[PDB]
């Protein structure tokens, strides 16, 4: 029932349903926790979940770091990529 | 004094007074913790506490599982029963 | 520096200054933690700190129990004494 | 990404940007944690981060103690210096 | 407006909304400061705010000590409990 | 030269020039500090400075409280008015 | 060791080494603090340190006023001289 | 709980565990503050904590001066010893 609640939260974030979220979590071969993180991230950044996961592999990072980066980017008022580049520019 | 505070929180949730909550806790033969859980659940679902407990026996579950089901149902925009059926449907 | 902050919080709650709070803490022979608890309590109940402390002895309880009783009373919409009587009526 | 988030919080608090915050952290030769602390302090006290740091050296104290003093001063309705003088006055 | 800002920080940290944060502050009968502390703690530790609070009562400690333990645990790469056990082990 | 720098910051925020900012600060009969606060606020909220000042009188508050409310609203993802109403609803 | 650190920060700002900075500090007969201020200024304005000091004598001002003028000019998007003329124009 | 956190930070910096850091703090007969300073220093210099502490005696200075020298060296791009020699060359 817990995973279901997580899925319901993710479905809330992505504006979709719970079944779609469930199939999407399988498609990307991930757990519901990672899916929820990616949901929060995608919501704070203003993109989709799949785009989020793709950017998460592109920059070669985990879902937590990506969520944190999406929050940070939301604060600073930029995209996640600009925020990563800024994270590296200062080392 | 702790149980009384629990009862006061439950009274906040259920919109009643503390004595009604106590007599209700006797009626259903439950503890103040279970009563408080059922209160939160009843708030998230939009039903009464007694209705909540009855649904908790109907579906043959605990108060905690019922609470989780009420949150899950609250996000997706359905009732607790639809949430139970969906909880079994996806395994 | 911490104890001073406790005194400043208590002074905020009781609407007085920090020196007054300190002297009140001396007068009643209590610690700044107990003073802060009694301050919060006094605010939730809508009385002074001294009234709160006197009520704490009247009912023969600790500062923690009194604070919990003040919270409970804040929720239920009654006095701390009525809440105590309700705490006894239900055992 | 964590340090970047700290920098984003500090940049939010100080109303500046994140790069400006980092360069400010270089100027004063401090860490991002100290920078964020000095930011909070500066907000509760109503000064800049640099002013906060100068006041922090003036009194020969740490950033944490200064933060506590800024909170205390914010509550009591005084400046950080009067709060220090009060910190010594009461021993 | 200040308490509201604290609630907004806590709501940002916990990834929820502000109203949810307030109702969460009622549920646990705590102040917004304690709520924010428990939020930070929950972030550094990787748990919920409620889980954080339960762990805070389990060990019979304050919210500040718990926050410090969550930071320590985040740095050292352990749980908050192992950090507590380490806090006692070294005396 | 300080007031001029403040005016340059405000002109940065409002996307206008320094002379316009100066005449605008006179028009509203305010100091440059209040103007800068209103600039930050108007930027975080996505409105003009005059609209900001008008909302600041409408709700009968100061410039600092309004800036804090604009930041909070920026975090929560709502307008300043909804944030004020939420600030009152919970008391 | 402090002055050396100031010199190292100044060396960061001016992009040179520490010895060049020291000999430059002798050349202009100034202290390391003034040198550091002039470094920051030179960075914000996009000129050299010597150019900065020469402009500081040209306009007959201190290093601090020149720094403030460089920031002010940096926001509005003009040179320090335009900023001086504008500083006098508005009184 | 604070001293434990200092030890955890130092353990982060030195890449070891907290117990190792504690035993190192005993071996060298120093406080956790000095240990943390020496940790930061050792990180900025790219050596171990013991090397840093030995270098602190070699040059006959305090932990603060050594940390400042490590920062300076980090900026200028040299070793702590070369930075010390530069600190003496300029008097």
């Amino acid at each position: 029932v817990e995973e279901l609640l997580k899925l319901a939260k993710a479905a809330y974030y992505s504006g979709t349903t719970v079944e779609e979220a469930y199939k999407l979590a399988l498609k990307l071969g991930i757990s519901v926790e990672e899916l929820l993180k990616l949901a929060e991230a995608a919501y704070y950044s203003g993109t989709t979940v799949e785009e989020a996961y793709k950017l998460a592999l592109k920059l070669g990072i985990s879902v937590e770091e990506l969520l944190k980066l999406a929050k940070a980017a939301y604060y600073s008022g930029t995209t996640v990529e600009e925020a990563y580049k800024l994270a590296l520019k200062l080392g």
